[PDB]
């Protein structure tokens, strides 16, 4: 793919950012958190939100949005494309207006072009080799970040500067076992050796240790030991710089729950989730209400995620959520009994029941 | 199987990178804990939820996928593929329309082809070495993190820069005691010797350490030491270093457990769990459901993981818990007398009971 | 038994395995506590789970496997045999379709040969010398964590590397106090002497130590001291490192309860199960039920192991959590009594006893 | 009675490592710890469990196997044999088919021999000097560790490599008294002296110290200071390595209780109970009842240790204990009582009272 340099000299691209370290670990942690999550089609009632179970969307999202790829891929695709290279495109299949399936477009076998109107052309080349030509209002586009309006910006172009340093370190410092930065003793003999001599001085140095002798330096020879700290040889605090450098970069806090290196758990996530996961959430959500639903059911029709397995309690938290929830009216006990994984029972457990003195506010005197 | 190269200069493949102790930790943590969870298949009902033990896959799936292998093997073999190769394969042996049995085809005994048509051709290797082929819809080709859409990404081929160092710093750390670079007392005599002299000076010195008597120096010999720092020579920090590098390239936070070196047990527990175990149980059971469910089933089947065992408590809060979801009529008590392994007991036992002071809401008034 | 070699030079095998501190430590931990719990077989019965008694498997379980061996033993050395060389192998000795004795099979006794078919021949050398083949289909075969899918990974082929260095720190240690690393005082005297008056000097330097007196020195006689630490002399730093990479190895925490160097006991037994001891649990009760049971018996049977001994709670915890069970009518009090080793007593202790306010959820109005 | 090597030189065997003091702590804490508590014999009846009072057995193991040897001295000298050792011998004095007495083979006074059929031949030197032989069914054998199948490691010969090291730096910290290392003042003078000279110059110093006289130094004789370090000359450091690796070698989790060097009492008593003594009271318990118990026997009998006196606790927790154990209507008020060491009160005080607003389950409506 693309390639751009910096000024420690290293070229920067998608398989040398992601030979990375802290690139690697950001990268793949908010898109495989951000896919996990279900998504879900609703229905607008004048009773609530109803679940939207016949439209094809809402099967297309949650099981299946082709024959072969599955939603946590298609999604974790799509995220780490937006993150790496700044755009994302799919492709629509659709028959007799309604939409059929979805296949998501690589940008290695995507050619993007502009004609003369100003829109584009898009050319997609499938796995036999043929070149389709795709119509432009058959193709999704979602952006990200962008500082122009148009088209998103790209990580790896902007953060050169930032990958190219830490590429530079981690070279250094696996280069260190092999230049000789390491050595500690040196020997020294005051005189000229051919240099037949100095395999056998090596050879007998290795003989004597290996004997369980002592050296004992006969005649000239001397020795002497240079004052070295293989720590700097390494550069630890520069490699901890950078990583914590990336992981600014990316916008997630390094210390969001410490995956790089507020007392109880249950508050990691929710820092996790509304710091880091709710624009991404609120982008894909805006994105995909805008172009795969048409304006007729536009009004009638609403995706939203649900954030419940990242919000998982204590145990004891949950116990008395529940309880305090079911003695107040707020919630039957059917649903509590859904969502613990328990088969529903009838009769009065699924109509609200209040403590034995609560009067209306209107029929008090 | 890779022979991939590394600045280092050390070769990694899949053998000497699980030579590492680090990666041995990292691998086997997240595959013994995938395995450990049973996998259950469910079939909707109205009713709330019925497991389908009629249905073949379900035995397939609990107690062993083969007549050899178990399900804790086949699970964990499949999930060590996916992290050290990237891609798992699955051979389905179907008759009759329906699924009898699933075996693993290894990475070692597969070579894989691409055809024109852009399908795959497989030729599995017997274990009496025979040739066969498998039909593409008869294999349950299954991928981790994939960058390209179809491919998984090969943890050995990207992290090689990261292996090498570790595999360089652990070789000198060995090696150190055989190069000479601990020796610390140098003894030094000023004329010209010949090697028995220097084999029975060492042994004047060893005989002198044996009979407990100090040296004397007689003439024109002297001792000098050197200033050596053993730590530095085995590089403690750069070792520590790559341990928690490595740990952050698998996606693993590292010492959440102290496996690589919140307060209370559970909160650690869940923090594990929802931050590295939820993609690959969501991943895995989302490819199950597509590749091995037929489209008529898919409709009424699901599958879903069992996470119990994880989350086992303290005493007084799984008391606490208990006692507070019995008294407020939401389980019944057989249920809970079921959790703990204990016999049923009819009657009145499985109905739910309430605190008599409740009340409809509908009928206060 | 079979034997590696590694950087530091050292050959590595079982026994110098053993040698090690580490190693034992962990390799007996991890044994004894997996072994010290009793295994039982159950029966799948309407009401619950009956504990199957007339079963031959059952008391074959948990008092003696042989009419030599205890089932505490056999599990220890079975356990033991996985750990290190990586399988282990049982023998059915059974008469007339039924298992009538299981017999633990040495690897050092066993010959293991590959025929035609792909299959295994077994050959087993008893007591007396004989060597007697055992049919392929008598032979129960247990793995553990196995990077291919047939044999099971060798701890001391992939560790060669981690046991070389430990072993060879440990080996230099122990030589330093004969190399005469430690020496501290060295005398000089500018002229040359006989060993004779070498030993004199000696002798004469202890004597006037023992007389209680004061060195004077006369003459060109000198004494230097040499400004050496015996701590780096005894690479304690190493060391300490040592052991901790091999608790790691192991998949052991080296926290895990500090059995090498979270407030309450009771949560550190919790996550030392939940955390260690659960892969293998699970991997012996799937492979004794896989093998040891015929598919008539499969689907009534199943073995399940108990953790109340590792799980005992504190007084005032106990006390609580019985309490608040009896109290809800959660469980009746004739299982306390058994629960504390205490006789039963008939009548109304053996049923369930709740609040007098407590109505069906149903019966309100 | 082992006499084995090591790399420092030191002979080790039982006498030799029992003149450490590590190892007199460790393994007299694990023999009086195990044998200070009973064992008693029961048998099962359906109405709970019965202590057998009229069997033998319970009285030759409660109060004294033999006619001279206790239970506490019988079961310390059987530890130890296991933890030295690894195998100890017990011969049973049976006549007409039942046990009157056993009695403890010293491994100081056997002579083991293997047979053709694998049987073991065993001779017993008695206090007479007179050889007997012993039927090979008249002895318990019972070992500890095995790593064979059939005989026990022995502690020493695996720890030679660490009791090694321990004994020579016990030596030469001993030793460092002698050889004169720790001098720190050396006199000098510019001259020959004659032996009597120094002599009278070392008493002529003694008697200026006893006279308060401050020295004068006159002519040629100078004073010099070396710079040591007494620590270093005892090698304290390295000893205190010892100790911990010690404690580590015999499997008990260093500083626990103090004894090498949770924040209750009683969690440190669970602690150390279920983490090290409930493998060797599992171990001799069945090992106990598959050799001592005929089979006939073995359906009704089983032994079971009595952990109380390890599990004392405060006096408001005993008293919150039984307050809510007596309340509750789980123990009866006699119990109780006695387990305080009170006289009985017949009457009421031994039927289980509740309080009064409890109701039967099945009665509520």
């Amino acid at each position: 793919g693309s390639r751009f340099t910096s000024d420690a000299g290293r070229e920067v691209s998608v398989q040398t950012a992601m030979s990375l370290d802290a690139v690697q670990a950001c990268v793949k942690l908010i898109s495989q958190s951000i896919a996990a999550m279900p998504l879900y089609l609703y229905k607008k009632t004048p009773d609530g939100r109803k679940e939207a179970v016949n439209h094809p969307l809402y099967d297309l999202l949650l099981s299946a949005p082709n024959s072969s790829q599955t939603a946590f891929e298609f999604f974790e695709c799509i995220l780490t494309a937006m993150l790496l290279h700044g755009n994302a495109y799919v492709r629509k299949l659709m028959s007799n207006g309604k939409i059929e399936s979805l296949q998501f477009m690589h940008s290695s076998r995507l050619t993007i072009s502009q004609d003369a109107r100003g829109a584009y052309k898009y050319a997609y080349r499938k796995l036999d080799g043929t070149q389709i030509d795709v119509p432009s209002a058959q193709v999704w586009k979602i952006r990200g970040y962008s500082l122009d309006g148009e088209n998103g910006i790209s990580a790896i172009q902007y953060g050169a500067q930032v990958f190219g340093t830490a590429l530079a370190a981690e070279r250094q410092a696996g280069r260190a076992f092999t230049n000789g930065n390491l050595q500690q003793i040196y020997y020294s003999v005051a005189a000229f050796l051919t240099p037949e001599q100095r395999e056998q001085f090596s050879a007998n140095v290795a003989q004597s240790v290996e004997s369980g002798r002592t050296p004992v330096l006969e005649g000239g020879i001397d020795v002497k030991a240079l004052g070295l700290n293989p720590a700097d040889a390494q550069l630890l605090q520069s490699r901890n710089y950078s990583v914590e450098s990336i992981c600014r970069f990316f916008a997630v806090p390094p210390s969001m729950i410490g995956h790089a290196s507020g007392s109880g758990i249950e508050a990691q996530q929710l820092a996790f989730l509304g710091l880091t996961l709710a624009p991404w959430l609120r982008r894909i959500e805006q994105s995909l209400s805008l172009d795969l639903l048409t304006p007729g059911e536009r009004r009638q029709y609403f995706v939203d995620y649900d954030v419940t397995t990242l919000l998982r309690a204590d145990s004891a938290a949950r116990s008395s959520f529940y309880a305090t929830m079911v003695n107040n009216g707020v919630m039957t006990r059917d649903e509590c009994r859904e969502a613990e994984g328990l088969p529903k029972l009838g009769g009065n457990a699924s109509v609200l029941t209040v403590q034995s003195a609560m009067v209306p506010l209107d029929e008090i005197t």
